[PDB]
């Protein structure tokens, strides 16, 4: 509040140790004291933005095409102790245009709340405008291509076949608010502890409208070659059941422990003609080896090229589990 009296009842009584709160007698002695003491009628400490001055650097790790990531302890204090956080930030390097895209991303991870997705934690920028720094948790396994190879022994296909099913749940809470990710990977996705996986950034982000079910990209050179849905070629448009194909691929890609060549781009032997006239002539890449049988068949469904064949997330998680009872 406003009045010096009034703040210091109001900070006795919303204390966080709830051993120290007063008693309902003493409030009513305090508040009786300050009616007929006070004949008188009548800066902010947002933990969310952040200072440059007070980010410690420790070491670097992880790269992107549009910014940077690193690992940072933000102590205003005696440097004894802090947090451990991830500060995603652009590079000067030909960054003419990366401050729009920033700020839209950082404008969706304000408006997102799920288990299987990464918390947001703050922002921070500079006195220029430009400069704007994401900073978000820290998840010290990485990301599932830097973990699988790291315990493919360790690991079993419960928790493979768990893995598979956590992602899918992320991928409906998106696109129930009529969101496309528009690329979806290993590098992407991130695990953290065990049994849990959150998804990473958001930086390609997209909205549809209810009156076009489809998104207009003016240059497709950013997209990476197979990962690449046919209609973002025959027609440039993004469809929401795109990325199916690309769960597709990561949970063969899952499976295959994130090996050293058998990854679709290395698996595969002029390559945007090549790709059409395969995905017209149904040239599919075929199972894994040794694969299960039953999940590579149900997987099979939704690579389907035709969009309309594809199935919805509910449907796939409701087979997953089907298979895992
Ligand atoms: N919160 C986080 N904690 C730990 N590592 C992270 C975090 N976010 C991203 N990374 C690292 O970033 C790498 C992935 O790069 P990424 O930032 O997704 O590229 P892009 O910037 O193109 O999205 C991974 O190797 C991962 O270790």
């Amino acid at each position: 509040p406003s009045c010096k009296e009034l703040a210091d009842l109001m900070t006795r009584c919303m204390n966080y140790d709830p051993n120290q709160r007063p008693f309902f007698r003493a409030i009513m002695r305090d508040i009786n004291k300050l009616e007929e003491q006070n004949p008188d009628i009548v800066t902010e400490v947002d933990p969310t933005h952040f200072e440059k001055r007070f980010l410690k650097r420790i070491r670097d790790l992880g790269e992107g095409h549009f910014g940077k990531v690193e690992l940072c302890r933000y102590d205003p204090e005696g440097d004894n102790t802090g947090e451990q956080v991830a500060v995603k930030s652009l590079k000067p390097e030909s960054g003419g245009n990366h401050i729009a895209d920033l700020k839209k991303e950082i404008e969706i991870l304000r408006n997102l709340y799920h288990e299987n997705i990464v918390k947001y934690k703050g922002i921070c920028m500079e006195d220029g405008g430009n400069g704007i720094k994401l900073i978000m948790e820290f998840l010290p396994s990485g990301s599932l291509k830097e973990y699988l190879p790291k315990n493919k022994n360790k690991i079993n296909l419960k928790q493979q076949l768990k893995y598979a099913i956590q992602i899918c749940k992320g991928m409906d809470y998106l696109g129930s608010r009529q969101y496309v990710h528009r690329d979806l990977a290993a590098r992407n996705v991130l695990v953290e502890s065990e049994h849990q996986v959150k998804i990473g950034d958001f930086g390609l982000t997209k909205a549809i409208e209810t009156d076009k079910e489809y998104y207009t990209v003016k240059d497709d050179r950013d997209s990476p070659v197979f990962w690449y849905a046919p209609e973002c070629l025959i027609q440039c448009k993004f469809y929401i059941a795109s990325d199916v194909w690309s769960f597709g691929v990561t949970l063969h890609e899952l499976l295959t422990y994130c090996d050293s060549d058998f990854s679709p781009m290395a698996l595969f032997l002029m390559t945007v003609t090549r790709l059409v006239n395969t995905l017209k002539e149904g040239k599919r890449l075929p199972c894994p080896p040794n694969c299960p049988d039953e999940v590579y068949q149900l997987m099979r469904k939704c690579w389907e090229f035709q969009p309309s064949n594809r199935t919805t997330f509910q449907n796939l998680i409701e087979g997953f589990e089907a298979l895992l009872k």
